[PDB]
């Protein structure tokens, strides 16, 4: 039956993919070779054209993503030829460098060898290639609490953090056959960081906040026509609210809101003063200003919502059925000031797509 | 079959209601009289105790309501004895007065005679008992655009608005038998209004904004044990964001955000300045401050979220299954700063409850 499920997903993907590429005539002969290759080897290998477009369709079908307007300009890097740890590490180093692009971030995905028969060729442990470590013992909260389990796993493998609030986690991944993953420190020259300042309030610098330039999700599975690419890290650019409203604001993250209220000169005592809402706005203004001043790509949630409406229009113009997750598409700051809040979306899962998968550390 | 459906809803409501009231022993004899009364008359009449508790259960089951903690203190007024237009009008005048309570708003519901066999005894046309009219001809937008259809209907019946931005709509309702509804102007002495000022910014008064004290939803159907109370207006107090983030902020409502940005001294040119978010916060701060200064009940979305968490805890403490509509429970300002944003809710419909019904004007 395992040879059946792949043949069904391949017949659905190839037909849809070749039709969108104007290659509908080449369809039937391609699945003939596919149906053979599956019968013989138990799987099949995508063309570079199928793999590139398949990764673009997967982004187009991500119901929770507000930045899908630019799905067709995704920069796909085919690294299915990788066999060694040094090749994985260099390919990841290269992804960071080419996606960063001196600040003018290029949406990029590096695609590693897919699973054979459920057996992963490379198993990435990082949630994002660039992320800050987190520590909790004592009653000391240091760094990013969301990275607490991964940090504890890295420190069993010989790594040790300086225990600042912004320790860069190392790359950590396991190869097929090896019992334990390897880890490699990130070269600081590859990692752009943005210090958070406010355009009007000079005291905002006293918070000594910063964030990294490029969010590179590295723990999701790309599924294209039945082929399971468990290791395929991708990146866009940040929407400001992800940093200002969640990463630096959540109580279970960096929890900076009352420190923000202090440096902007308002009290944090009464709910009716809306000090949290006011602090959230000034922190988010600071994030956008700081990324723009440094020359690192970022988008505000209003512009992003406008772009997503064009994606909604482009979808209907092309006859494509639009799918979306309202609960994730609305921004966490002023959601009712976007058109997204005032309409409905079908949360149906369409393939190709990106999916969660179990963490190897827990 | 119509005699069947009511017997099923009555057996479910009476059992649940009498169990919660410690009257489980009186259950079986009460439905015996009910089963007879239905066989004879085709319907049945609730006790005052069943009607009061049934209206409280309906509030407890309103998935979209964040203020459900106080469900048990609802003030129920039984007006099933009403037969004339003057009685309806006086009962509505009384509701406004007793719910307003000089500013210390009492959550109140007035319950009118229910539908017979789908035939309404009284048909309320107001969406809320106190609401502002709206006009659109010319290209003139005057008043509340959400009230445009109702205002045009009232003006066919001999009513005429002064065409200010805050014309009080008259009470308008139709009695059984009559072809057209009657309308009665609201006595200004019954209606509390709050002028919107800012605690810090004196120029905010230049906007000349105001809102009414008490939102009294008057077009929903209360369903208790199969009995359909189509006319049963109810009120709580406002959550600040309903006025500051929607009523005065939405582009299809009063659309005041760029006027707010002007009087608070910030530019409304660049999305990355987050001027809409900043204006939303200061407008919402002004709403809360203005209601508190005048002595009219209101709650901020943070306090309301805290109260709703106690309702979640009280529900589990009592063994009640909790239901809720996440998309409506999250506030439109800083939703991720509330616990509601970070959990899930079962949107199952439980009865008794309040339901939409078709407008008679359109
Ligand atoms: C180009 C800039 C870009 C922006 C801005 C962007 N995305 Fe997404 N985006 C996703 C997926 C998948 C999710 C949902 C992940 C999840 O469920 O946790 C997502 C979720 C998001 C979220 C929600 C995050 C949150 O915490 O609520 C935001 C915001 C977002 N995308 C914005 C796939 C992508 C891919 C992959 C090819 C690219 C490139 C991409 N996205 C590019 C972008
Ligand atoms: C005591 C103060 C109180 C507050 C604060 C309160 N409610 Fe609700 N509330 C509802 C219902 C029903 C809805 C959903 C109506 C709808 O679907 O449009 C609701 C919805 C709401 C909403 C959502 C409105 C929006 O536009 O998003 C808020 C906010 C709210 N309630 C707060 C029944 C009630 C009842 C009836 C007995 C009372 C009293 C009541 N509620 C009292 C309160
Ligand atoms: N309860 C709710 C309700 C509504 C919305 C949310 C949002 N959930 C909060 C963030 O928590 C997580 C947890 C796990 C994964 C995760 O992936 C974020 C992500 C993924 C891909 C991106 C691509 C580009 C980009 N710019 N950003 C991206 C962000 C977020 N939670
Ligand atoms: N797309 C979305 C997504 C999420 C949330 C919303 C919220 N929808 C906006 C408001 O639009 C309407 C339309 C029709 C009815 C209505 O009833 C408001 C109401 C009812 C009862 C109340 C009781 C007490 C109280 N204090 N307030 C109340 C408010 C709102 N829309
Ligand atoms: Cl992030
Ligand atoms: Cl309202």
């Amino acid at each position: 039956e395992e040879k059946e499920i792949l043949w069904n997903e391949a017949k659905a993907f190839i037909a849809a993919c070749y039709q969108e590429l104007g290659k509908a005539a080449e369809v039937k002969d391609r699945l003939a070779d596919i149906k053979s290759e599956i019968d013989l080897t138990g799987s099949y290998v995508h063309t570079k054209e199928e793999l590139e477009h398949g990764a673009k369709m997967a982004w187009r079908n991500s119901n929770r993503c507000i930045g899908r307007l630019f799905w067709n300009s995704l920069n796909v890097i085919d690294r299915r030829d990788v066999r060694t740890k040094e090749e994985v590490r260099d390919a990841l180093f290269h992804h960071i460098e080419t996606a960063t692009n001196n600040g003018k971030i290029r949406p990029t995905i590096t695609i590693f060898p897919p699973e054979e028969k459920g057996e992963k060729q490379v198993e990435i442990w990082n949630h994002q290639l660039i992320r800050y470590a987190g520590y909790e013992s004592d009653g000391e909260r240091i760094g990013d609490p969301a990275s607490c389990s991964l940090t504890a796993a890295c420190e069993e493998l010989g790594w040790r953090g300086e225990r600042t609030d912004f320790d860069l986690l190392p790359l950590i991944f396991r190869m097929k056959g090896d019992e334990q993953p390897v880890w490699y420190e990130l070269p600081r020259s590859l990692v752009i960081e943005v210090p958070i300042t406010h355009p009007d309030i000079e005291a905002f610098s006293d918070l000594e906040l910063k964030w990294y330039g490029v969010p590179i999700i590295s723990d999701m599975k790309l599924e294209v026509g039945g082929i399971h690419y468990n290791a395929a890290p991708f990146n866009g650019w940040y929407m400001g609210t992800e940093i200002g409203a969640r990463n630096l604001a959540d109580e279970k993250r960096y929890d900076k809101l009352k420190k923000v209220a202090s440096v902007i000169g308002i009290a944090a005592d009464y709910n009716t003063d809306l000090w949290k809402d006011q602090a959230l706005v000034e922190l988010n203004k600071a994030v956008l200003h700081s990324y723009k001043k440094q020359g690192v790509s970022i988008v505000d949630h209003h512009t992003a919502a406008s772009q997503f409406k064009r994606f909604e229009e482009q979808a209907e113009e092309a006859g494509r059925k639009l799918t979306g997750d309202w609960t994730w598409l609305i921004p966490p700051i002023s959601p009712a000031a976007t058109h997204i809040f005032h309409r409905s979306y079908d949360n149906s899962i369409v393939k190709p797509n990106y999916f969660y998968q179990d963490k190897p550390y827990e």
